[PDB]
């Protein structure tokens, strides 16, 4: 749709070493989240996630979510069934996924949660407050979704 080879080894070049630069292109393409032997600082990946977005999606900005959101996805398995744990987890992944737009993301968020509407609508007031100013972590769901 937009990715392109010279776009995802453009960001790598960017973003990720020398030595890490093929499996920058490997997760780009796979769609999956930043590996690639960032273990000594594991703020690291988290900041590779931010330059990745920010070269694959200077053109379409809206197309990017913040990190900070993935822990948005924690809410998903309030349903404790394993179906909740699944789509918490599929959630979690899609969220750490530098190349997968938005939409694309969301889209299968919505999907899986479709019999759990409640949760998905906490998953997005979670990720509006992330955006106005509240640092997620300080809430439980249960203290802005009622429900």
């Amino acid at each position: 749709s937009t990715l392109t080879k010279e776009l995802i080894k453009d960001a790598a070049e960017k973003c990720c070493t020398r030595n890490r630069q093929e499996c920058c292109i490997e997760i780009m393409k796979f769609g999956t989240p930043i590996r690639c032997g960032y273990d000594r600082d594991p703020k690291l990946p988290g900041y590779v996630y931010k330059c990745l977005q920010n070269v694959l999606f200077a053109k379409e900005p809206k197309k990017k979510i913040n990190l900070d959101d993935s822990v948005c996805c924690s809410v998903f398995g309030n349903d404790q069934e394993d179906s909740g744990r699944r789509c918490e987890n599929r959630c979690k992944n899609l969220m750490t996924s530098p190349s997968i737009d938005a939409a694309t993301r969301l889209d299968s968020i919505k999907s899986c949660s479709l019999l759990d509407n409640v949760l998905y609508k906490c998953f997005e007031k979670c990720r509006s407050l992330r955006k106005d100013g509240i640092k997620i972590e300080v809430l439980q769901f249960e203290e802005y979704c009622e429900a």
